[PDB]
């Protein structure tokens, strides 16, 4: 057997074994399958018919360019799907058909340019979507996000987002159950429009290591139950009264600040600024 048997009947590690096809020699009972670093290249319909009990499937760095309709149709119990580092160029509209239990979808560095085209609108069980390290230019969340009533973590870090506009979070405003962690850090973001966050419950908000010189007055005033926020490594303009709102807010909410937002040119912590 080429794969490593971690737990008999349950967990198999098939990493870097030059598989060009899904293995057919493993137990039907398998729950956890790691196929990372294999030249899989294309996933046809019913690729995982031998693995109906799968809960976790790792397809990281498998050179996958295309995923056909029903590629994972068999996988009614899959909770975690990992597609990190595949040069995906064709994702069929029914690519994720059958994934009735999916809670975590990891699509880091999958050549993703927009959420609009991304066929995940039927995955109502989804709790976490990780699309970090991609090519997304817009934070406008598509209408299908209203289907994702269990979403609690959205990672859009290391993308190509330059702005947050008011309309961007429109879909989320109608969703009271929401308790969302939102990572928008490591983006070339230099603009946040006034009123962009209106009373959403963002448990966590990361906007560090962007290109922000300022934020609108009152931008965070309507946030509900914010627990942690990252704002550091931005070129903050600490001239008064421009920095008045943000310095006041960070001072008051200092327990929530992770890391230290600092003034461009002086390095003084933004939370320590007091305008005359
Ligand atoms: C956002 O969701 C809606 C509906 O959500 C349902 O999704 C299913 C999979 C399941 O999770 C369930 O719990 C949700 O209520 C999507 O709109 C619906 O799309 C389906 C097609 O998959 C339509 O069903 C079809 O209906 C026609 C007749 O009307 C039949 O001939 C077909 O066989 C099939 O049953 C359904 O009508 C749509 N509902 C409405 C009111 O639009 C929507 O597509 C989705 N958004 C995205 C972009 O994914
Ligand atoms: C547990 O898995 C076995 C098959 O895997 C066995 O043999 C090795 C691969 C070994 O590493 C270890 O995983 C395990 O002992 C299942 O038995 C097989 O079931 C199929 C039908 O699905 C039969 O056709 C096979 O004859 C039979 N054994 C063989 C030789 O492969 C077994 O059903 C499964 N048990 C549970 C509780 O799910
Ligand atoms: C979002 O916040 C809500 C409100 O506190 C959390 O829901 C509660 O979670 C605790 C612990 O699991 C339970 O004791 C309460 O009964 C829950 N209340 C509800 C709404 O039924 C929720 O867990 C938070 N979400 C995240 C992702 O942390």
């Amino acid at each position: 057997e080429p794969c490593v048997e971690v737990v008999p009947n349950i967990t198999y590690q098939c990493m870097e074994l030059n598989f060009y096809k899904i293995p057919d020699n493993l137990p039907f009972s398998t729950k956890n399958l790691d196929l990372s670093f294999n030249p899989l290249r294309h996933l046809g319909s019913y690729s995982f018919f031998s693995f109906p009990e799968l809960q976790v499937l790792d397809l990281s760095r498998c050179e996958i360019q295309t995923i056909e309709d029903g590629a994972y149709q068999s996988l009614s119990h899959l909770s975690t799907l990992i597609l990190t580092g595949n040069p995906i160029q064709s994702l069929a509209l029914g690519a994720f058909s059958g994934l009735s239990s999916l809670q975590k979808l990891v699509a880091v560095e999958t050549n993703l340019a927009s959420l609009e085209n991304f066929p995940i609108g039927h995955l109502k069980t989804l709790k976490e979507l990780n699309v970090a390290h991609n090519l997304i230019q817009s934070f406008k969340l598509p209408e299908y996000f209203s289907n994702l009533t269990n979403l609690e973590h959205l990672d859009l870090s290391s993308n190509k987002i330059q702005s947050i506009y008011c309309t961007d979070l429109r879909v989320l405003h109608q969703m009271p159950l929401l308790n969302l962690s939102l990572d928008l850090s490591l983006n070339p973001m230099n603009f946040i429009q006034p009123g962009a966050f209106k009373e959403i419950r963002l448990k966590e908000l990361a906007l560090d290591t962007n290109q922000l010189k300022s934020v609108p007055d009152g931008i965070f005033d309507r946030l509900t139950s914010l627990q942690k926020i990252w704002l550091h490594t931005n070129p903050w303009d600490c001239s008064c009264p421009r920095i008045d709102y943000l310095s006041r807010w960070l001072n008051k909410n200092s327990q929530k600040e992770q890391g230290s937002a600092k003034c461009s040119g002086s390095g003084k912590p933004v939370r320590s600024i007091i305008c005359p």
